[PDB]
């Protein structure tokens, strides 16, 4: 059985100053309508949304940082602009703080269903993104860090240390995952993302590949860096193959969770990669070889509306069972990332030696 969360709702957050602002309300709904479509919908159990709490922010962020983005629940929109100005792109409307608890709380009913039995995997189809977002900081259209709330969720309801591996392969490096887990060995972050030696936002050397993690942390932090121009599926597939696979199966994560942005689709305007719904497809038939098959798919990034509703539907449809569908040489600069990466965690992990 496959869980399902979508919620009208979410589409509330929206960009009061401009309509067409890329992060739009209809991301949600598409996809949502594309699962409809190909009759996934239906073979999926309904899991409702509902809000996180204050005390489930507080997992993972300052009570000024959930303070300030609650006040603006009552903002006219002279402050509203000035406050999401205080971030790095950022924009709120008066639902933003409704749909930022929501995006949350389905993950957490989604990870519940999961670990409870009640199905084996699920799909989240939420926004606002969370990925950006710090223990004190939004950014990045992200106000609250959905996919690592959802992994000190996790581990609140079964244990402390449970294993949870975070796959990243929205396009953007997802700094505020990285940082929230930086010191942690319980949970392994794996980022793949588009960095042009730090011309790709969000523009820092924290996306590197020789940010291995901190401390205890030390190799549980994997960055695959992109570097060249447009990567597409033989290059996330060798990725998969030779990093995310070997270094996963080692670590036995006791849930996945994929901060599954879709922004390195074949026709994103903001990506400028060409990952094809085949391909997504296939990454997500690899990850559910992990954990038992414990997998949850939480939508981050993805701005190209048919795009991001194929690439989504066709990994509910792996998740479901159906089959991998039917899938050249790499691009130079990837055989290059995927050596460095090999290289700075062969001393962490043995399968890469
Ligand atoms: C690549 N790239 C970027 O990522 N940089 C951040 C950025 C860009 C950008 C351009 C926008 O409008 C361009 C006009 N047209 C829009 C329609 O298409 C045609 C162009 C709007 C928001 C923007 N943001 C903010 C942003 C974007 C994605 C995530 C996300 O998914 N992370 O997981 C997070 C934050 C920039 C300039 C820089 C940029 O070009
Ligand atoms: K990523
Ligand atoms: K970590
Ligand atoms: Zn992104």
């Amino acid at each position: 059985i496959t869980g399902l969360v979508y919620d009208q709702r979410m589409m509330l957050h929206h960009n009061m100053w401009d309509s067409h602002h890329p992060e739009l309300p209809q991301r949600i709904s598409r996809i949502f309508s594309r699962h409809e479509e190909l009759r996934l919908l239906s073979r999926c159990h309904r899991i409702p949304a509902r809000l996180a709490t204050e005390e489930e922010l507080a997992l993972c962020h300052s009570s000024k940082h959930i303070s300030i983005i609650k006040s603006s629940e009552h903002m006219k929109p002279r402050d509203l602009n000035r406050l999401g100005d205080e971030y790095n792109s950022i924009f709120i409307s008066n639902e933003s703080y409704t749909c930022a608890l929501l995006a949350a709380g389905s993950c957490f009913n989604s990870a519940q269903a999961i670990l409870t039995g009640q199905v084996r995997n699920a799909v989240a189809i939420v926004r606002p993104p969370g990925h950006h977002a710090e223990k004190d900081t939004a950014c990045g259209f992200c106000f609250f860090n959905t996919a690592a709330l959802t992994a000190r969720y996790a581990q609140s309801i079964t244990r402390e240390s449970l294993r949870v591996l975070i796959v990243d392969w929205d396009v953007h490096h997802g700094n505020g995952t990285q940082h929230i887990f930086e010191e942690d060995d319980s949970v392994l972050y794996i980022s793949l993302h588009r960095y042009e030696d730090g011309a790709f936002f969000p523009n820092s050397e924290d996306a590197n590949y020789d940010k291995v993690g901190l401390g205890k942390g030390r190799g549980y932090n994997v960055n695959i860096p992109w570097n060249g121009g447009k990567m597409g599926d033989p290059e996330y597939m060798a990725a998969f193959h030779h990093l995310v696979m070997p270094i996963a199966r080692e670590f036995a994560p006791e849930l996945v969770l994929v901060s599954a942005g879709f922004d390195a689709a074949r026709g994103d305007p903001l990506g400028g990669f060409q990952v094809t719904p085949e391909g997504y497809a296939h990454l997500t038939h690899q990850l559910m070889s992990l954990a038992a098959g414990r997998v949850l798919i939480i939508l981050e990034g993805g701005y190209n509306l048919t795009s991001i509703s194929e690439s989504m539907s066709m990994c509910t449809s792996m998740l479901l069972g159906d089959s991998p569908p039917s899938l050249t040489p790499l691009k130079t600069s990837a055989t290059v990332s995927i050596n460095n990466v090999l290289r700075a965690h062969a001393p962490f992990w043995s399968s890469l030696r």
